[PDB]
């Protein structure tokens, strides 16, 4: 899984130098970067979505004097690698699902700025809950390349458009309600997602309060975005499973090159949080653990107005950021709920004894369950340069989040 | 288009003062601009209703002798402009949906003094949801340029029209039933609109029904009449997103130099009422929020009888105005209804909870979620003099309205 992970990091790092560079695109600055690896990524995997060549706003400038304008790029260079490495041996398989973890991971900031929720609303459910339905807008081969990074409200939307409308009908509903059940690890939870796969969402509302309550597995994996991948020159240990991530993000960040982009200068921490939500899938996580991990506190969506239009977007900043502990990717689900003898022997033996002595309903009962956990995560935390294990005591901002 | 408006508001004044004083036709009475305006932008659409030369009830008279006759004026030298400006590329394309603009706002009066309801009489649904028929009797054209301006009703009449009067039909109805779902921002009205596209009218009346809890996006753009436009000096900053028209037609009101006609001088306040109910498009607004925004009491239509012939429309006083506050316009519905974690981090962190645990009932629960609404704006009202957010409190005549 982690083998083909650092000469993929080196390529994409590669044509993401090549294309800008091609055209003189800076890449100090956050919207070039944003937007080059965005048509990167529609080479990637929707070959037919970009053109081969096209104009997209960029910040055209030596120096610090870079102002908004449209410039075309050869994207065809960047195409032909694009749509070559899609069957490539060398990826042992693993192309498709790497390309759905670097789409789910870029596709962030945009909503960050602009704060919708797409998947909860068409579900007619809670718009809060949106913190699982990582995932939408992705490819559906990627779809099917991550279902597991794929959020289960993106999956659950996904078989209620199935619903609310053949073998390959069958089989990607078979495995969107794999790969449901699969996230959500809640007994009760797992049956009401099979009555939705039937059908009945009069439980739709009760999913969204479970998935308040039950707090469903969501795999992860450390993927840099593109600014930084840009701005990164070691590959040499890229897996995904240690801190080779914070560590060279980290140095990234003390090399201060990249700026950042906003309505105003006053976004310019709240950029460095979106950079490093985008980079740790943090997003969702409680901003005291973030603020405790990372050494700084965590601007909310509140704090700022409308996101201004990516047009009028201007350089705000360099991009910082600073680090104190960090942890593996989180793989099972964050809230886990995890005396006699047996004689089988006709001959008499003395005895010894240790001891002297509604569907909904089920599913509020595991909603209880999982809120008597006040522990979350699997296995620890790990300080800043290597695995020592820590567990994070409390902060001022628990229980509060970036959109909470 | 904005930056445009300038220059427009200029050339349209050009030959409003021109046609009337071809003839000698005092520009201080109302009526006389009233009509003269009806000619004016009758020219920059319809280009063939009205005539080259023509007679048109004036109030004929030096310093206040004005008595009633039809007057003939030579239309013909301000013909020419109006269809050259049709394509003039000073405007970049921006005549037509200036023009939807000044079409809607120019024909209030006539409905205010003659209280009709065309639209929702067509619709078979309830008479006081003419609040969201706005647009009426508009050039399609026009209707094409500005549909947003143009209230859903119009655009479902013009869909049941489309369904009760051909490629050229699908592209009509599409525009029509995509603002007609871009005004509505109700979710299951949109499905219920959807169902009106092939004419499921079962739920029109739950549109009414839905009406009067879902108020559908109204575009809103600060437009002036054909009186106060004559009496404008001032055009340099015309912008339709600030308080720039709140504090151009105040300078007129102090001017005090317009005079107004009506069947009798009690409509003087009710005829002041009329030029801050059109200017701004606030006929449907709540009375608190009007009576608090211009510091001055409303009077209903209910208060007055029915309005005088147009060939005994006399003069009744001076044209006065007042206000203390104003907002940007409407751009979204002004009823508008925009906790938990994702932990992406393996760390071992503290468990954080922020809580503890038909198809016509859909549009009925969208309803319940506008009736539980009370505040209405986008963001808020601005006071007089700049755009500091002042937030609106309440009056003695909320809830209330010019025909409720």
């Amino acid at each position: 899984t982690e083998s083909q992970i650092p000469k993929m990091y080196e390529m994409i790092r590669d044509q993401m130098r090549t294309l800008a560079s091609t055209h003189k695109i800076p890449l100090n600055i956050d919207h070039n970067c944003e937007v080059i690896g965005s048509i990167i990524m529609a080479a990637c995997t929707n070959n037919r979505d970009l053109r081969p060549v096209d104009k997209y706003w960029f910040l055209m400038g030596p120096a610090g004097a870079e102002v908004m304008t449209e410039v075309e790029i050869d994207i065809q260079p960047q195409l032909q690698w694009a749509k070559g490495a899609v069957h490539d041996p060398k990826y042992k398989g693993q192309w498709y699902p790497f390309l759905a973890l670097l789409q789910i991971s870029n596709k962030t900031k945009d909503t960050i700025l602009w704060q919708k929720y797409p998947v909860t609303q068409e579900l007619e459910i809670s718009n809060s809950l949106e913190i699982y339905a990582n995932g939408h807008g992705i490819k559906d081969r990627l779809k099917n390349s991550r279902p597991r990074s794929v959020g289960p409200l993106v999956h659950l939307l996904h078989l209620k458009r199935l619903q609310e409308n053949s073998p390959a009908v069958n089989g990607i509903r078979k495995s969107i309600v794999g790969h449901l059940k699969r996230q959500c690890i809640g007994e009760t939870q797992k049956a009401m997602i099979n009555q939705f796969e039937m059908g009945r969402w009069e439980s739709l509302s009760t999913f969204a309060a479970s998935l308040l309550a039950i707090k469903p597995r969501i795999e992860n994996h450390f993927v840099l975005t593109y600014p930084l991948i840009a701005n990164c020159e070691d590959f040499a240990g890229a897996t995904l499973s240690d801190e080779w991530v914070f560590k060279a993000m980290e140095k990234i960040s003390n090399k201060k090159t990249l700026r950042v982009c906003g309505p105003d200068e006053k976004w310019i921490s709240f950029m460095n949080q979106i950079y490093i939500h985008s980079v740790f899938q943090t997003t969702g996580e409680d901003l005291g653990v973030l603020e405790w991990v990372f050494g700084g506190r965590f601007c909310q969506r509140k704090e700022f107005g409308r996101y201004c239009k990516k047009s009028q977007t201007k350089v705000i900043g360099l991009f910082t950021f600073q680090y104190e502990y960090w942890s593996k990717p989180l793989k099972s689900a964050p809230r886990s709920i995890e005396i006699s003898c047996r004689p089988s022997f006709k001959g008499k033996r003395p005895s010894y004894n240790n001891f002297t002595s509604s569907f909904y309903d089920q599913v509020r009962e595991e909603c209880q369950k999982y809120m008597d956990l006040k522990v979350e995560g699997t296995t620890c935390f790990y300080r800043k340069g290597g695995h020592v294990e820590v567990e994070f005591p409390g902060s001022a901002h628990c229980n509060t989040y970036l959109f909470g």
